């Protein structure tokens, strides 16, 4: 039968906008960085979660290993990345994705505008948006200890949404899937993701893996 699912719809920051589209519509070399800011978010949390269960064993109940996988689909043409970390609450979400303003996002754009490299962006504290360089649309997918897993998705033009996710269930983590722009498909081969893994993603303290499907 019919199910029903709730979705809250968010109108993001107004300096967030406008940093999207920014990224969006204007053209940038080195777009590649943006691959190093999503394993260095899910590093982030993996160090959270690591520290955590020094304290509370029991915050590991979810899962032990910390690690990174990396999934191209040529099908589908997404790039999913997925970590063991923390994970986010429904609040987390809401407010660390785009509705509360950051400190930097004013000072980058105006840097930008000047001429700074699109590589900066992980500095001035917003380097989730640099996967606006390679996808028209992201899906993250999260799960805290203790809080049920939600999915959040934008394809910008200033809105995002949040919903409970009824699909595949994940232990604890994040999963971000970037639905890429038909002229970004090289970060689908694997050659191109071990290359610029290998530079500028190198001194990771946790694994990672890259699953390839078969040819
Ligand atoms: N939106 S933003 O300001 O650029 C930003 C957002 C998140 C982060 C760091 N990551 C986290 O805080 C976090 C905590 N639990 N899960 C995450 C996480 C977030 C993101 Cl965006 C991710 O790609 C992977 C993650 O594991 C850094 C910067």
């Amino acid at each position: 039968p019919m199910e029903e699912e709730e979705v809250e719809t968010f109108a993001f920051q107004a300096e967030i906008a406008q940093l999207m589209s920014l990224i969006i519509n204007t053209f940038y070399s080195n777009k590649e960085i943006f691959l190093r800011e999503l394993i260095s978010n899910s590093s982030d949390a993996l160090d959270k979660i690591r520290y955590e269960s020094l304290t509370d064993p029991s915050k590991l109940d979810s899962g032990k290993e910390l690690h990174i996988n990396l999934i191209p689909n040529k099908q589908d043409r997404t790039l999913t990345i997925v970590d063991t970390g923390i994970g986010m609450t429904k609040a987390d979400l809401i407010n660390n994705l785009g509705t509360i303003a950051k400190s930097g996002t004013k000072a980058f754009m105006e840097a930008l505008q000047a001429g700074a490299d699109i590589s900066m962006i992980g500095q001035f504290g917003v380097g989730f948006y640099s996967a606006y360089l390679v996808a028209e649309k992201v899906t993250v997918i999260t799960k805290h200890n203790d809080d049920e897993q939600y999915a959040w998705e934008s394809s910008a033009g200033g809105s995002f949404t949040v919903r409970t996710d009824t699909g595949e269930p994940m232990g604890r983590g994040t999963k971000v899937i970037l639905h890429l722009k038909e002229d970004q498909t090289e970060y689908l081969e694997e050659r191109r993701i071990k290359e610029i893994v290998k530079k500028h993603s190198q001194f990771i303290g946790y694994p990672i893996t890259l699953f390839v499907e078969k040819e």
